[PDB]
């Protein structure tokens, strides 16, 4: 008989690990906070499957086998419950709250980086047997999320689709954008890259809101998202998050944040580099300019993945709190304009740029 | 529940499943032949025989799109790894034929319309992606995509165990493996096996793998098939098609060129029309993106082709083509070329332009 029922702050109140509130933000998934001593008990909500509640504690898992510092431990986890038990950081605060609030996180971008070279390595080809990374496939295989995904950040923004989202004040940039060709081929080229290039486990959501932050601490959350796909993808989307909230400052406020995407894709880039040395299984690996070849293709997509999530998040179905904020009205406008512009510039122009700075200095022209 | 069959229970099968003298006719796979006649096919045990199961759903796959260019599969079983197919034995094996100077006139046409469809079909610009991502489950090949992984991307290009080439080719042969910028290039080739989940590929689509005679053509044995790169079994059949070049002499070889210019023709035209037709995708009339989605097979279809040629000169997996070229000094100088065109066509695979950019560049090396 079917064992999965919906909990609430009693039945998530015999793990053998006295109050409860549900925090959770969104209504897909309720967050449950048991208080001494702090626990957090995770649950999906039946339409997206259950299923993604698997994949998020295994995911969570296998990147604490890397990165154990980088993500909350997991207690328990039950795929029929649909139910992840893990450490609560309740004592930190969302990235994207904290960079909104003014908070720059120092250590923000060497965290991530380090995350993001160490998880994308070591499920990779480079790193696993074949036939075990094939395994790993079949069982990371997420259909609806990826199907999220595909529509969301990849399709409907750069059509006249009905999950968009946007002011009317905006509709002249919009249909700039929808008449674009070039662009259109450009961000199909990604979305086949999505669909097809099985290249590593990926977290498949990594935004500033699923990354918990104080000064010294960073951990990243919620990987419900994840399979196997394209390396780039991860570093995109998280560079993207950080120009986003770029656009949200003014002046000179602007600068730490520029600094932590110069600052991730460097780390990355070393993280990922010391990792290729020290443990790839690839009689490949050692000729010289294999690796700078295969970091140089990352570079490329990892661009056009952040030019895709930085139009998606303007105008699409999901927005975020960086654009949405602003005031006054037609400020909003115009930096959502800027956003529109730049991740274009950024699809169009990916692989052109040569290094990460480049990618920066284009960025600051374009929103001068 | 498994039992290797012998050709008294192979009779006793046929009859059981109400259909209708037996011979083995196949060391890893048996072929019983049932005389109207009749196919048994069966996996042996060291390989999985779950590639009996591959097999079949793959057969069957490709007869829902080109039933004319695959044999009919009439039963299968995973636990006995039994496919029970149409006798073609009225064909000749192409490569066998290709030899013997037969030149098969239709032989591009059926296998880029074979190419074509299968390579469209089973994508996602064909398919809901929910659905293709259940068919990559379905089709995960480990065992025979690590024979293919490391046999024609990797041991070739080191001094690795499975080799197997005259000491006379040591010379051209360590001029390869001393080559770092075609190994980064035979790298990203083996990445984008390994990692390029496309369509549903036959996997080992060599001249071997053909029936055929002057009006039919029909392809088998796709016990490889996975989801891989569309480029692929068009690379490996245009190699087995300048491999059999190689074995002919001067104006002999027209025959084999045509065949290459045709069959890229051929498929490029039917994914075209494909596409056209049956695309599920937004993106899929917009000016130049079917250009651009062709132009990268293209490249990858040239690499993949140059990998073949170099890997069936020199790997453990050896083709008759080349084998049998007499007198000795001339099978050494064929082989050479094999080698130097693989070559050239790895590194320079995004510099051609045409498919007769590739053919003439051919012409040239082995003048
Ligand atoms: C002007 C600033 C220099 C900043 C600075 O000096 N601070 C820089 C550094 C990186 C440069 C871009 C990239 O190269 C890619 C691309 C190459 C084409 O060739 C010309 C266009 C484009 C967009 C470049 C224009 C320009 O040159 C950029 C924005
Ligand atoms: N481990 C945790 N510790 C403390 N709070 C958490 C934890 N996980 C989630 N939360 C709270 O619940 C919110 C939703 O978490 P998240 O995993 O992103 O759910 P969803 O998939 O619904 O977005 C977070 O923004 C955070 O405020
Ligand atoms: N459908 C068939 N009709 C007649 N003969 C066949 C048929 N299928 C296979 N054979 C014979 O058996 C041989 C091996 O078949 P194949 O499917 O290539 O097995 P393997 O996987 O061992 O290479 C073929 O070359 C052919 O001579
Ligand atoms: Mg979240
Ligand atoms: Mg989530
Ligand atoms: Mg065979
Ligand atoms: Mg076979």
């Amino acid at each position: 008989t079917p064992l999965y029922e919906t909990l609430n702050e009693s039945s998530a109140v015999k793990l053998g690990l006295l109050t409860c509130q549900e925090i959770g933000d969104g209504n897909l998934n309720y967050v449950f906070h048991i208080y001494d001593r702090a626990l957090i008990i995770k649950q999906a909500v039946p339409p997206l499957t259950i299923d993604r509640a698997r994949i998020e504690s295994s995911a969570l898992i296998r990147q604490g086998e890397h990165v154990p510092h980088l993500v909350p431990r997991v207690f328990y986890s039950d795929t029929e419950m649909a139910v992840t038990v893990m450490e609560d950081l309740s004592h930190l605060k969302i990235a994207r709250k904290g960079l909104i609030e003014g908070e720059n996180y120092p250590h923000l971008s060497q965290h991530i980086g380090e995350f993001l070279g160490k998880t994308l390595f070591y499920s990779s080809d480079y790193a696993l047997e074949p036939k075990v990374k094939k395994q790993l496939v079949k069982q990371f295989t997420n259909p609806e999320l990826c199907d999220i995904t595909e529509r969301l950040v990849f399709t409907d923004p750069f059509f006249d689709h009905d999950t968009n989202d946007f002011e009317e004040e905006l509709r002249p940039f919009v249909e700039k954008l929808w008449n674009n060709d070039s662009v259109k081929i450009e961000a199909a080229k990604l979305k086949k890259s999505f669909l097809t290039s099985a290249e590593t486990l990926i977290h498949g959501d990594l935004h500033t809101g699923s990354i918990f932050a104080s000064e010294h601490e960073t951990k990243v959350i919620d990987p419900e998202f994840a399979f196997y796909g394209p390396i780039g993808f991860d570093v995109g989307q998280f560079i993207a998050n950080l120009f986003l909230n770029a656009l949200s400052r003014d002046g000179a406020d602007r600068e730490p944040l520029y600094e932590h995407v110069n600052q991730v894709w460097e780390t990355f880039e070393e993280t990922f580099s010391e990792a290729w040395q020290k443990d790839s299984l690839d009689v490949y690996a050692n000729i010289d300019g294999y690796l700078t070849d295969t970091l140089s293709h990352i570079f490329e997509e990892a661009i056009g993945f952040a030019g895709c999530e930085l139009i998606r998040r303007t105008i699409g179905l999901a927005h975020v709190a960086d654009l949405d904020t602003i005031v006054p009205f037609d400020k909003r406008i115009g930096r959502k304009r800027l956003a529109l512009e730049t991740g274009t510039a950024f699809i169009e122009k990916r692989s052109e740029f040569k290094t990460i700075t480049d990618v920066i200095e284009l960025f600051k022209l374009l929103v001068k």
